[PDB]
């Protein structure tokens, strides 16, 4: 019950695990938002372990219901002016990507969350008459380096500077970052796909995979909206939707671990209130400053496997999650 | 090396690999017998590589043949597969049934076909007896016993006629006495493995699985020698080798580089696995380790796992490039 909500949604299985026979281990309840994982080793039918959360998805969750319970809300913040964002952590495979951006393959009811905001600051803005602006930036984090995957021209292995522009506290500047100007709402679709092909290229000819890799896909609003007798209002917003990477060569991992590891300790430490929030001690963190400590509605979504196969991942991605906000399971 | 034989089969990519855009990171050279992986690049060598087109018929031919020639002639041997779950562990050691032999019939039921061809052809007088077992949580599980219950495990004692050989009480053995009786034969198992999963939670994945076929032969020729000859063929398909860091695996890893390196201690003793199977492993004997990967950049640290396993087992030096 706080400006953090921490959610988790478990996939359906995929054909692998029932190629392996995994067993479903996974109990999704959305009334009493608990999950539970049945843990037992050999003969042990008696232990399973709870978790508690603000929202609890199972697998038969559609994305716009997704959608509809996490985002709605926190749209309307960004709307009034606000900076706000999202993150999708969990295991490679268990539905990070396609929650946040989905796949086509009204609204395409696949969609994920990166079209389906656009779509709707769109449809909301001109709905209400407000004059406005949508500029979007991708970039991505690998290996503490940041890379543009936006920038038509300069395709190589160009890295982009940080700076803690004097300007503004809590702030940073990415020097060099591509804004797309968004003309309308289905341009986020050859957006999404120029970004895409950047990314293939960097897995291919760097070995940055974007399992291995931050995602950051930034919208950032200018509105001004006018009412005779209702004061000329000027507003800027900012959504910042995040896609983490796996939560699963020696060198790198031992990075994305202090990362994930380092994110977390920041959401702990928003939540707690507990000051000395240590932004500083990674680039995604310090990155996201600006959307994170100062007030501002802030969410987690925790993808998980059903599948036996998966079990220890799930359980650390739900331990992961608790610790991010301890909330108890509660009796009967 | 010499009778201890490491090889690799890579798969073909599936559907997952294709939707996420994998990037296949292996090159597997036959002539060369060479796997290489893009991570620079690391490569290693093997005494044989089966790349993704590889049908079944063509790693039986050259794997399984001189072992079973050699089973045939009165002696006991072993194949193991080896890999990440999803590879083709099961598909490399039973294979499928499609809806002339299955093009898609593993070693299983191919050895099965050629036991029965060749020793009626040459009129040699025999019997085949199969047992099926599971080995999960140090554990033993009989997978072919009609009776008793999912709880069940067996016990083993030392053997008094042999000291490398070890007695599982209580096992079930089963008589074939056609080619194709072995295709109900592996529907049991698969029936009560599914059943010790449910209620036991032994997971296949998590599981080693131990397939034995004995042979008992007696061949006569007039104006040569009266022969009587027991063979044994073990063929094992291991738990997914994600489970490394269990350690019966490690052992078994251990045990095999200790035969071909001749180191004088050869740690048998310290898996069930090992325990069981000591006496097919004695050396001078043929022993086979079949190594699965899948060539996704999605299986990576897996793949790379694997053949750092393989490599260690058996360890060739790569020869000079171009
Ligand atoms: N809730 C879901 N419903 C349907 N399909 C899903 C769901 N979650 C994941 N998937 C599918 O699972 C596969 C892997 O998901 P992906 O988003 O690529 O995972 P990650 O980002 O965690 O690596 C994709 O084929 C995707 O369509
Ligand atoms: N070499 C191969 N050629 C064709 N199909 C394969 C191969 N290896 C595995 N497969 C297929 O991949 C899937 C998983 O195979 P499986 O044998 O269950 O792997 P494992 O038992 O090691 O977990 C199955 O659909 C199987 O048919
Ligand atoms: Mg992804
Ligand atoms: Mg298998």
């Amino acid at each position: 019950g706080k400006n953090i909500q921490v959610v988790v949604r478990c996939r359906p299985f995929n054909l692998a695990e029932r190629k392996a026979s995994a067993h479903s281990i996974v109990e999704c309840d959305p009334v009493r938002k608990e999950v539970s994982v049945r843990t037992g080793g050999l003969a042990d039918k008696s232990s399973r372990k709870t978790y508690t959360f603000d929202m609890v998805f199972g697998a038969s969750t559609k994305q716009i219901d997704v959608y509809r319970s996490v985002v709605c809300p926190i749209l309307d913040e960004v709307i009034m002016g606000y900076n706000c964002t999202i993150f999708a952590y969990g295991q490679t495979g268990t539905g990070k990507t396609f929650t946040m951006e989905g796949e086509r393959s009204e609204e395409d009811p696949l969609d994920g969350i990166i079209p389906r905001t656009l779509h709707q600051i769109f449809e909301k803005l001109t709905d209400n008459g407000t004059e406005f602006s949508v500029k979007v930036s991708l970039l991505e984090i690998y290996n503490e380096e940041l890379f543009d995957l936006l920038n038509p021209s300069s395709d190589v292995s160009e890295r982009l500077q940080m700076f803690d522009d004097p300007r503004n506290k809590r702030g940073v500047i990415i020097k060099g970052l591509e804004e797309i100007t968004v003309h309308n709402k289905d341009e986020v679709y050859q957006i999404l796909e120029k970004g895409a092909a950047k990314r293939t290229t960097a897995a291919t000819l760097m070995n940055a995979y974007s399992s291995r890799s931050h995602s950051v896909f930034s919208v950032t609003i200018h509105m001004k909206e006018t009412t005779i007798d209702g004061e000329e209002l000027v507003k800027i917003g900012k959504l910042n939707l995040v896609d983490l990477a796996g939560s699963e060569r020696a060198r790198e991992a031992g990075n994305i671990n202090q990362s994930l590891l380092t994110l977390g300790r920041v959401i702990t430490a928003l939540v707690e209130r507990t000051p000395h929030v240590p932004y500083r001690e990674s680039k995604l963190t310090r990155i996201l400053q600006d959307s994170l400590g100062g007030r501002t509605r802030t969410s987690i979504i925790a993808t998980i496997s059903p599948a036996s196969l998966n079990l220890e991942e799930t359980l650390s991605t739900l331990e992961y999650a608790h610790r991010a906000k301890n909330i108890l399971n509660k009796p009967e």
